[PDB]
């Protein structure tokens, strides 16, 4: 199933920057083992800005052959130029990939038609289903749920990632699109109640420390247990905050090499968590039993 | 000297969305009869996003070579990417730009410490003249004056386009930076009052269709004539609001077209100005004399 607790994957990198392949090979083993659902790689918690395009086949290809089809792997293949998009997730087609997450364009605002266009574009020139993700805080631009609706009618586009933490907007994607079509929260800290709503899946920054809590999380969320799911939901929320204290994915990094997982790399523009944030962030993490 | 009017070039394209180079040559020569005091070429009014790498240099070098030293050609080498942006700056240099125009980045939401640094690592990196260009409404984030003043200081950093059409910030900028480093407006409809604050100049969409009144609009609000300047800009309003009226640059490219300039290629996602909006347009530019 592409549905369930599906972690936005860090990318690792060594301290000069490079990919470090044994880091990224420990968290793939990490999620397999904590009950992860799906595996998001080279989206926007995986850097996929500061990676060029070669790297983010490289990171796909590595994680599609150690997962050997156990969980579903979905590449991070959006962009603002249509052309760009289709090349990026035909080489992720290519690279074994289950499904493709695809931002919609950020900083050049098409319109709604524009978005359909680019969209129903891709989706009929790649044969991979494709997975629509709306972040208007940081693209500048916001998918309408008529455009989303409009979308869920083209064969091959089968959910979107809705990441504006706005529960009236959830309610009225699900209410639009049909069943088969799966709206996954890209929020944490509401992930629950989107789910309760009749999501199907949190594409979660928090899944990267929490695995186990985040897949228990969802579970309990898709099958209605509102009061467990709110329940550890409750508990993991000092920590939901505390890893957006800084533009993610610069806690996440900061909390997983804290743990052991991975070296303490960043790629320019992005730098390593600012020292004042250190203790809020290490302190939701020994709260929540992470760390 | 880098001041006054500054067309925020177009880039043309036929049907089929390949490069028209006629059509640019076409451009560069209107610009260079009408007074246009410098060009911007592959910024956002370019469409830079959906042009390869090797589209932009193209471009950049094909009007370097038309315009001649004439007047300034300013190259747009932003990128989310502190080695990508160095990569588009360096070319940028060795295809003989002027200065180069660098947005902060769009989408991964540096921190403004993130910002300084991507900036200063370019300006070390690449010896050519650079602008910084503040667009919050198009990259999720923005550079406070603070973070432009301190990038004010760094060698090779020339001034700032500052596209929020805010003027107590364009205040706030202008009073922190020194006198030689230099703030464009960003915002038609505001960039006489910019001026008129001490601003140097405006990197302009509507001097696209209107270069000579742009040129005279620049000119009396840099010498401070402020009832000449407002003059100008009063006639140019609708023209100005029209010109918006779906995502630069859908419309100045349509109003190219309808003054025979500019084919009407225009690259997915974005797509040719919608029929509700040609009326507006066509009457706000019948009504200022473009046509
Ligand atoms: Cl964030
Ligand atoms: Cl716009």
């Amino acid at each position: 199933m592409i549905a369930g607790s599906m972690v936005a994957l860090v990318t690792p990198f060594d301290a000069q920057g490079r990919l470090d392949w044994d880091s990224l090979a420990k968290l793939v083993d990490f999620h397999l083992q904590e009950g992860t659902n799906a595996i998001v790689a080279v989206g926007t918690t995986g850097e996929s800005a500061t990676l060029d395009v070669e790297e983010q086949i490289q990171v796909i290809r590595r994680v599609v052959d150690q997962v050997k089809g156990r969980i579903p792997v979905i590449a991070g293949t959006g962009a603002n130029s249509t052309r760009e998009a289709v090349a990026l997730t035909e080489a992720a087609k290519s690279g074994g990939a289950d499904a493709c997450l695809l931002v919609t364009p950020y900083y050049n605002k098409p319109t709604q038609e524009g978005m359909y266009q680019h969209f129903r574009h891709i989706a009929e020139a790649v044969a991979i289903p494709q997975i629509l993700y709306n972040v208007p805080g940081r693209t500048s631009c916001d998918m309408l749920p008529e455009t989303v609706e409009r979308l869920s009618k083209v064969p091959n586009i089968i959910g979107i990632k809705e990441a504006t933490g706005d529960l009236q907007r959830a309610k009225e994607v699900i209410e639009r699109v049909g069943k088969d079509f799966l709206v996954y929260s890209g929020d944490d800290a509401t992930a629950v109640e989107l789910m309760l709503l009749g999501g199907k899946g949190n594409i979660s920054v928090t899944a990267n420390v929490a695995p186990r809590a985040m897949s228990d999380l969802c579970a309990a969320a898709m099958r209605g247990d509102a009061a467990a799911a709110r329940a550890i939901n409750d508990r993991l929320m000092p920590l939901h905050k505390a890893l957006f204290i800084e533009s993610n994915p610069i806690p996440v990094k900061w909390a997983l090499h804290e743990m052991g997982l991975i070296p303490e790399g960043i790629r320019l523009p992005l730098t390593w968590l600012s020292p004042r944030c250190h203790e809020p962030l290490r302190q939701a993490m020994r709260q929540t039993g992470v760390l």
